[PDB]
């Protein structure tokens, strides 16, 4: 139940979420690339589900990679500012699932982000407290997959 | 092409842009609901493009419409921040583009959004000059088209 998921997103992780993302939302280019870079590096079996970007290789240099990474890092920042309003946050997060329920994306795939994730925050120097403040919302996609 | 529309868009229009974008922006549900409405009810040809949307005339009680139209808020917010690096503003640009291709929504069609546009900055006392800009940025989306 995505509602039931959105309520294990308590004031303590909220909190975590907007602290993290003050300082990873400030460089929405180079680490939405990092973080796609990472999903295609460490999960290989992915990649076919990005046909559409062409050679993912090529990092920040593809055009499409850099578009589409970007847009990934502004579906983060709406999930953020929605965190105030549950009914929002939801309706929010079923019209992203939708787009990838159409891509044939699983919630165990979708989960495969976690560790992207992780690897960019603590690149920042935010260990694993925030790390699981992240997966608690990417729980909350899973439960709309 | 998209990248010639993009860096013609002058200091003065982009000044123009980002104190309008500063308001209207403020309020993603509240404006982005309006303009959909807005279009829906001075262009009722296009209601059937919207069909996952469900009824439409349900406006902010309908989660679908709502979900859709704070993330085409974002949309927008996303190109304001790419104003200043044309190459960035147009790589977004054409991953949106794509997004109402695969619609079969052409340029033309594309452009009935100025009319909405233009009332929701008029709600907030945003004059002419102030659609002319919103209006040239859309032109850039129109370039791709
Ligand atoms: C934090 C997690 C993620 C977020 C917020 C997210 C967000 C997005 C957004 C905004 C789009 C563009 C939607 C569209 O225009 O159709 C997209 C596309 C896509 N996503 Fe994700 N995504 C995430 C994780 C994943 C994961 C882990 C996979 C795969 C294992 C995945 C697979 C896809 C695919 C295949 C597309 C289509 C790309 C294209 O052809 O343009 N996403 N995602
Ligand atoms: C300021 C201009 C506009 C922006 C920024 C914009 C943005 C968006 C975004 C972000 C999506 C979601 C893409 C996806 O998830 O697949 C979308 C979907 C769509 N847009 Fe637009 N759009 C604009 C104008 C228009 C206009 C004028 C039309 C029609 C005449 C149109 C027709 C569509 C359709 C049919 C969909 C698919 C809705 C669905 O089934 O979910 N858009 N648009």
């Amino acid at each position: 139940s995505v509602y039931d998921a959105a309520a294990q997103l308590t004031a303590d992780v909220k909190k975590d979420l907007r602290d993290s993302w003050k300082v990873i939302g400030s460089d929405k280019k180079g680490n939405g690339v990092a973080a796609m870079t990472t999903l295609f590096a460490d999960n290989q079996e992915t990649i076919g589900y990005f046909k559409r970007l062409g050679d993912v290789s090529q990092g920040m240099a593809n055009d499409k990679l850099r578009g589409h990474s970007i847009t990934l890092m502004y579906a983060l920042q709406n999930f953020i500012d929605q965190l105030d309003n549950p009914d929002d946050l939801v309706c929010v997060v079923e019209k992203f699932a939708v787009n990838h329920i159409t891509r044939k994306i699983s919630a165990a795939e979708f989960g495969k982000i976690n560790g992207p994730i992780k690897k960019v925050l603590a690149s920042k120097n935010f260990g694993d407290k925030y790390a699981n403040a992240w997966a608690k919302l990417v729980a909350v996609v899973q439960a709309a997959l």
